[PDB]
């Protein structure tokens, strides 16, 4: 087996073992919904062996950045069905990322210029983008233990609007140091409910999360993606073997649609080693796992070949290559991906790379 590979994932039949990772790309128009162009976008990727949408928030208060889209409307179950039909149309197949940043925000994207939610009280560090440029985080209000229902809901329903899009699935957000990372990771989650503290109480929003998800849709078609040696927005858990190692075990419960594991590029020139290997999860976790972080043919090949993951995510090269699987397969001169076009605007550096 390779990165050619057929795959059976629940009742989807997989082309290959190549997956396009979320990337969050702020093109969304007016009240944060997809429109043509984020469809063509999609559409012109649908060579993947599956697409995971960007993140999406799943409720307007977990929105972080402008001009993220939004999977909590009508309009926005509008806008995503334009992209799940031209990627149907183009014979692909795609899940949505369920996202709510938590404390990565700022009263200007917030409902009624509301503080952004968290487990705790821990302003981010430094500036954060607004509609009026960079302003100075706040410190985020941590939730009652009250209102933990009222989060597992927004997802169920951000889940529930997924699926009448006519998405084929969805992948819960669990990291990067978002809002279930949040609670996740002891450096940012110092609760002293039934939702921090001990790793299981660390990770009940997720389990919750992920139980009301699975109520929705077949567990079949839930993924749930975690990072567990990023540093991002200032989330870090001091003992991620143990923390990490335990939520991969814990998810075999819900026999999901696969595990997806972001490995951080810069875990070893930190932290010094290897602190986490992946192996350690794949080893606990039962089901499909899909694995990301600078990966190329030679690199894909090989993690499948010796059955370290069953499906390897690309982000980077995905940007700035449509036909990746194809470039992949032929060994082609890949196209350079533009920093400069990532965040924001329209065509350029968004749908003009072009095809072999
Ligand atoms: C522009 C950009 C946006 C991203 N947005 C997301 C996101 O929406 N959700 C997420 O989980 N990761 C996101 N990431 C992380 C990527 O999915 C991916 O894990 C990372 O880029 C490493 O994989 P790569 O080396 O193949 O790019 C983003 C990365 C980039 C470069
Ligand atoms: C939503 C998300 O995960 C994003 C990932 C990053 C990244 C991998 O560096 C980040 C956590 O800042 C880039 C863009 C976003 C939104
Ligand atoms: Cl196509
Ligand atoms: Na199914």
């Amino acid at each position: 087996i390779n990165l050619f590979s057929s795959y059976q994932l629940g009742e989807l039949e997989l082309p290959n073992r190549i997956v396009m990772a979320p990337l969050t790309r702020s093109r969304a128009g007016e009240g944060n919904v997809p429109h043509q162009l984020n469809a063509i976008y999609y559409g012109q990727r649908a060579s993947a062996g599956l697409i995971i949408a960007e993140a999406t928030q799943v409720t307007p208060q977990g929105q972080g950045y402008p001009h993220t889209p939004g999977i909590h409307s009508p309009e926005q179950v509008a806008g995503w069905k334009l992209v799940t039909d031209t990627v149907h149309q183009q014979g692909g197949r795609i899940f949505l990322q369920l996202w709510h940043v938590g404390r990565i925000s700022h009263p200007d994207l917030q409902p009624d210029g509301g503080l952004p939610v968290a487990p705790s009280a821990i302003a981010p560090k430094g500036e954060v983008l607004t509609y009026e440029g960079k302003k100075p985080y706040v410190t985020p209000r941590a939730l009652d233990t009250s209102e933990i229902p009222a989060i597992v809901e927004q997802y169920r329903q951000g889940a529930a609007n997924a699926l009448a899009a006519g998405f084929d699935g969805v992948e819960i957000h669990a990291a990067n140091g978002y809002l279930i990372d949040q609670f996740l990771r002891d450096g940012t989650n110092q609760r002293t409910d039934e939702y921090g503290g001990a790793i299981e109480n660390r990770a009940r929003l997720l389990l919750e999360v992920t139980e009301a998800i699975t109520s929705v849709w077949d567990s079949q078609r839930v993924g749930v993606r975690l990072s567990p040696l990023t540093t991002l927005n200032g989330c870090v858990d001091s003992h991620p073997l143990e923390t990490f190692g335990y939520v991969a075990q814990a998810l075999n419960r819900f026999n999901l649609s696969y595990l997806h594991i972001f490995e951080a590029i810069d875990a070893d020139i930190r932290h010094g080693g290897t602190v986490v290997p992946t192996s350690h999860l794949r080893d606990r976790f039962t089901g499909t796992l899909i694995v990301n972080g600078g990966y190329t043919r030679e690199k894909g090949d090989t993690v499948i070949a010796n059955k370290a993951a069953d499906l390897v995510a690309f982000g980077t090269l995905f940007i700035s290559n449509p036909d990746l699987p194809e470039r992949l397969e032929v060994n082609a001169p890949l196209n350079q991906a533009d920093p400069k076009t990532f965040y924001g605007g329209g065509e350029k550096g968004y749908t003009d790379y072009p095809f072999l």
